[PDB]
DNA sequence: ATTATGACGCT
DNA sequence: AGCGTCAT
C-alpha cells in the first residue's frame, strides 16, 4: 500500500513532428503545402520508395515503404518530392539540418534526449516545478492548453472531435487539486502547458507542427504521442493505465513490436498489455529473462525508469547503401568506387561534425551484406579513424573487408555485395 | 528490389 | 569485438 511506489516521480514529454521529411519540402515549396504529398528516395524502379506521406495522402491508403507507381495508383493526384542524390546515393543533409533546427528550440526549455532525427524526450520535472512556484496555487486555465487532450476523459455523463477534446479537458480540470504542489496529476498538467509552450514555439521559429505526449515516463509518452497525431498533445496520467492497457496490443508498446513481444504472446497466451499484471515478477523473468522480466512487471503496470538521456547529438556518423539484384558489386573497381562515394560523403558529413561540435571520431565500421544472405550486415569490421581523408578511409574498409571475396581471381568479387556501410564511432571531446 | 540510418543488448 | 534486435 503506502510504500508501493508508483512511477509518478518524474514529468516526461515526448515530441515527435508529423510526417517530417514532408513537411521540411512543404516548407521549402509552398504549392506541396496541404496537399496529398509524400517523400520518395530513387526513382527509376517502380517510381521510387515512400519515406513519408502527409496526412492528406494517408487518407487515401499511402504508406511508408510503399512503392510510389503503386501509391499512384491509390492517389492519382499524390505529390512527390525526390530525395537528393548525392555521389550516386541518398543524401539526407537537408533533414539532418531541419532536425537541428527543431531540437535547438526544445533545449531552451529542457535537457533533451534525441532519440531520431525527428523526436526526442525531455524531462520536465524541474521546470514544472518552477513554473508551480511562480502559479501561487493558482489554477490551471483550459485556454492554457488549446491542443491537450486527456487520455480516457471524457467519462460518464458531444458531436465534434474539438468539443469531446474540450469536454475531456473541463472534467480533468475540474478534478484537479491545485493546493498540493506534490500532486502527479497537477505536475503532469503543468507539463502539459509548458509543452504547448514548446510546440508553439517550434511552430512559430520553423514553420514545422509535431504532436506530443506527457506523461511519467518514456514509454508512457511516446504512446501518448502516438493517439492524438497530427499537431496536438496527449497526456495519459498513471490512473488511465489500467484502461488504456486493457485493450492494447502487446506489440504497440516500443520494444515488443518483434520477436520478444510474439514470445509474450505465445508463450503467455494472452493479448492485451495489462494481462500481464496477472504474472509475478519471477514468471516473467523466468520467460523472458531478468531484465526483461522486471521490465515488463513495471510497465504493465504503467511503472517504468529508463532517463532521458542528456544527449541532443547522434552518437554515431554512418553512410549506407544498398545494390539489390543485379546491381550487387561483383568487381573490385565497383567495390572500391563505392566504398569511396561512401568515404567521401562520411568525409564531408564528419568535417562538418568537428567544426559544429568539438570532437572527433576514433573507430571506422566497416559492414557488408554478400547476395544470398538475408541477414542485415554479413560481416563487420573496425579498423582505427585516425584521419578525416575519404581515400584512407576508404583504403582501410577494403583492408579489412578483402578477405571476404572468395574469387580466386584478383578483379572479379564473389559472392557479389548488395550492401556497404561505412559508420564512424567512439568519439572524443575535439 | 524497401532503403538509409541509428540505438542498444548479448556474449 | 562482432553479432542480433528493434525501429522506421
Ligand atoms: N531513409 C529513411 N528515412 C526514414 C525511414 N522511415 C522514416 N524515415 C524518415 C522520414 C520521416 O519523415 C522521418 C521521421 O520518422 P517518423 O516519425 O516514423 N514518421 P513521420 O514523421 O513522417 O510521420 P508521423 O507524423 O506519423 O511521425 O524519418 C526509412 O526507412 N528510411
Ligand atoms: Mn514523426
Ligand atoms: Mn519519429
Amino acid at each position: 500500500g503506502p510504500h508501493m511506489a508508483t512511477g509518478q516521480d518524474r514529468v516526461v514529454a515526448l515530441v515527435d513532428m508529423d510526417c517530417f521529411f514532408v513537411q521540411v519540402e512543404q516548407r521549402q515549396n509552398p504549392h506541396l503545402r496541404n496537399k496529398p504529398c509524400a517523400v520518395v528516395q530513387y526513382k527509376s524502379w517502380k517510381g521510387g520508395g515512400i519515406i513519408a506521406v502527409s496526412y492528406e495522402a494517408r487518407a487515401f491508403g499511402v504508406t511508408r515503404s510503399m512503392w510510389a507507381d503503386d501509391a499512384k495508383k491509390l492517389c492519382p493526384d499524390l505529390l512527390l518530392a525526390q530525395v537528393r542524390e548525392s555521389r550516386g546515393k541518398a543524401n539526407l543533409t537537408k533533414y539532418r539540418e531541419a532536425s537541428v533546427e527543431v531540437m535547438e528550440i526544445m533545449s531552451r526549455f529542457a535537457v533533451i534526449e534525441r532519440a531520431s532525427i525527428d523526436e526526442a524526450y525531455v524531462d520536465l520535472t524541474s521546470a514544472v516545478q518552477e513554473r508551480l512556484q511562480k502559479l501561487q496555487g493558482q489554477p490551471i486555465s483550459a485556454d492554457l492548453l488549446p491542443s491537450t487532450y486527456i487520455e480516457g476523459l471524457p467519462q460518464g455523463p458531444t458531436v465534434q472531435k474539438e468539443g469531446m477534446r474540450k469536454q475531456g479537458l473541463f472534467q480533468w480540470l475540474d478534478s484537479l487539486q491545485i493546493d498540493n504542489l506534490t500532486s502527479p496529476d497537477l505536475q503532469l498538467t503543468v507539463g502539459a502547458v509548458i509543452v504547448e509552450e514548446m510546440r508553439a514555439a517550434i511552430e512559430r521559429e520553423t514553420g514545422f507542427q509535431c504532436s506530443a505526449g506527457i506523461s511519467h515516463n518514456k514509454v508512457l509518452a511516446k504512446l501518448a504521442c502516438g493517439l492524438n497525431k497530427p499537431n496536438r498533445q496527449t497526456l495519459v496520467s498513471h490512473g488511465s493505465v489500467p484502461q488504456l492497457f486493457s485493450q492494447m496490443p502487446i506489440r504497440k508498446i516500443r520494444s515488443l513490436g518483434g520477436k520478444l513481444g510474439a514470445s509474450v504472446i505465445e508463450i503467455l497466451g494472452i493479448e492485451y498489455m495489462g494481462e500481464l499484471t496477472q504474472f509475478t515478477e519471477s514468471q516473467l523473468q523466468s520467460h523472458f529473462g531478468e531484465k526483461n522480466g522486471s521490465w515488463l512487471y513495471a510497465m504493465c503496470r504503467g511503472i517504468e525508469h529508463d532517463p532521458v538521456k542528456p544527449r541532443q547529438l547522434p552518437k554515431t556518423i554512418g553512410c549506407s547503401k544498398n545494390f539489390p539484384g543485379k546491381t550487387a558489386l561483383a568487381t573490385r573497381e565497383q567495390v572500391q568506387w563505392w566504398l569511396l562515394q561512401l568515404a567521401q560523403e562520411l568525409e564531408e558529413r564528419l568535417t562538418k561534425d568537428r567544426n559544429d561540435n568539438d570532437r572527433v571520431a576514433t573507430q571506422l565500421v566497416v559492414s557488408i551484406r554478400v547476395q544470398g544472405d538475408k541477414r542485415l550486415s554479413s560481416l563487420r569490421r573496425c579498423c582505427a579513424l585516425t584521419r578525416y581523408d575519404a581515400h584512407k578511409m576508404s583504403h582501410d574498409a577494403f583492408t579489412v573487408i578483402k578477405n571476404c571475396n572468395t574469387s580466386g581471381i584478383q578483379t572479379e568479387w564473389s559472392p557479389p555485395l548488395t550492401m556497404l556501410f561505412l559508420c564512424a564511432t567512439k568519439f572524443s571531446a575535439s
